[PDB]
């Protein structure tokens, strides 16, 4: 049906596509930056997760976040920064009985991902104004592409599962 899937790849990835990536694993599964102005990354966490300081090795620095998840499900949590010497902080959820997120880069180079809960009922794909044009995107993750025009198709994955 869907193209992938593909093993975990880090490229300088086109703006006409989603990226729904489908992590084996918690932990990082996402990140970008353009070295200066903005880092993310996204990190998955388990349900019934209590809070905990981890350690994590993302996009070259080794660095300390909160994570928690109170929930029966999957979390989806996006960490943030926008300079080198910075703390990462949280920034939106995804809250989901699926091991399913997609990320798409919009034509000025801003970051669009899902946010909310399917469930609760304000699922919707969010955008970061903070352009990393030309930035390389790690998908630590296999994953699989959906066409940009077909964005629809995406969110019944992301609602509904593989
Ligand atoms: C007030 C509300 O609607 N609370 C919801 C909660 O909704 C938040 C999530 O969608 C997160 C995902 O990142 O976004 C939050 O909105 C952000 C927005 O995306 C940012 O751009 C903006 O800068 O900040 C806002 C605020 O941080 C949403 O507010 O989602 C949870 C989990 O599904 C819901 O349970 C929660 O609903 C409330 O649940 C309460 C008990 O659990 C009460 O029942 C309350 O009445 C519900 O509204």
């Amino acid at each position: 049906a869907l193209d992938g899937p593909y093993t975990p790849d880090s490229s300088n990835l086109p703006s006409n596509y989603w990226y729904l990536i489908n992590p084996l694993n918690d932990g990082v599964v996402f990140s970008v930056t353009n070295n200066s102005t903005f880092w993310m990354f996204t990190y998955l966490i388990l349900p019934n997760t209590a809070q905990t300081n981890v350690t994590v090795n993302v996009m070259n620095e080794t660095v300390n976040i909160s994570i928690d998840n109170s929930g029966s499900t999957y979390r989806f949590v996006d960490y943030f920064k926008t300079s080198s010497t910075q703390s990462y902080r949280q920034r939106n959820y995804l809250i989901t009985e699926h091991r399913l997120q997609a990320y798409r880069r919009d034509e000025s180079g801003n970051i669009s991902n899902y946010w909310g809960s399917s469930t609760y009922g304000d699922l919707r794909v969010g955008t970061y104004f903070n352009p990393v044009l030309n930035a390389v995107i790690n998908l630590n993750a296999d994953f699989y592409i959906i066409p940009d025009s077909q964005q629809e198709k995406c969110t019944e994955y992301i609602k509904g599962g593989l």
